[PDB]
């Protein structure tokens, strides 16, 4: 069940396509990233069409809408990465295997562009090229992460196996996400900008 | 997509099924048991019917069928564990972020042993309180494997000039594999819990 807004891939299973400038798509991602990040340069964005990652998350998806009993388990958040861990993202996904993890050891994902943009999480290639991720997370239920975390915390300590889907640095207001699982977040497009 | 022979579960998601000594179900478990691990004797098994959990695993299997073709890609392994992980994995399945350093270390993965007896060491199936120990019967997706070495956090790719493209497992030895490590979540079912005691 692969997305209307993909294009055909020739029977593959992968492509990275580059979206047109000025076409409603493009214009979408570009605000998101201009909204905290009117600063840099745009050099381009893709769209991640990968039919295994979004087997496995819309799988995850699915099963998180009926366990919730409710269907707005879904954020659009983003990810800095280095050049080098672009191809391995683009196949395999976020990987908690693979910067200090304050509220737990898994994947990060910022609320605003500005914070993954930081030349700690987006460092600057040799031609200073920076790489960002929007990414589809399943953030579902969440609460406040605290360091060490290999999980999220049980919902109620009487019942230690029922989890948060997520957690937060504040469950008010939050900044950040830590996702604990392979398959909780689809890289959907990926912009390469300038500072 | 759950399987037929399934228990109904009333909608519910997840559910544990004690098998009767004398079904083929339990018999096989039992006999792949006692082949290594003749000194211990089995106080029950118990089916696992954890239906997101296996369609997650289901996903994953296709997928490596998909990509593998004609490969066996699913084998069926053990793995002992305390009785304070049972009610996680059994929810939750086997999470690499919680494993164990293995005494011979071929990756930091999750462990699956070909032979119950590697899996019965006390260092794996630790005895509870009242001396029962705990071991899964494990769908494990091996797939194309090779050996593997400590430093691992994920398979090695098969070429070093393609480094995305990776082996799905890593083994002790691929002429006679004793044990395998897996690095994915939902790559592993656990399908049966044996309960046992000396
Ligand atoms: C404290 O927050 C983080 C810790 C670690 C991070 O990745 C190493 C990270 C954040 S936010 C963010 N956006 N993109 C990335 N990679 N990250």
């Amino acid at each position: 069940n692969l997305p209307e807004h993909w294009t055909d891939m020739n029977h593959q299973l992968f492509c990275m396509v580059q979206l047109e400038p000025g076409q409603s798509e493009y214009n979408t991602i570009k605000d998101k990233f201009t909204r905290t990040c009117s600063s840099y340069a745009i050099e381009k964005i893709e769209r991640i069409q990968n039919a295994f990652l979004w087997q496995s998350y819309q799988v995850k998806k699915r099963q998180m809408d009926i366990k919730n009993d409710h269907k707005n388990n879904e954020r659009l958040l983003f990810h800095g990465t280095d050049a080098d861990s672009v191809p391995y993202v683009n196949q395999h996904g976020f990987n908690r295997s693979c910067n200090a993890v304050s509220y737990g050891k898994g994947t990060y994902f910022a609320v605003d562009a500005s914070y993954s943009a930081k030349d700690t999480y987006s460092k600057p290639d040799s031609n200073g090229r920076k790489h960002m991720y929007v990414v589809r997370v399943l953030t579902g239920v969440f609460t406040k992460g605290r360091a060490g975390l290999v999980t999220p915390p049980p919902k109620n300590p009487h019942n230690p196996t029922d989890l948060f889907d997520s957690v937060t640095n504040n469950t008010r207001s939050p900044k950040l996400f830590v996702v604990f699982f392979d398959n909780q977040a689809y890289p959907e497009y990926l912009i390469t900008f300038t500072a």
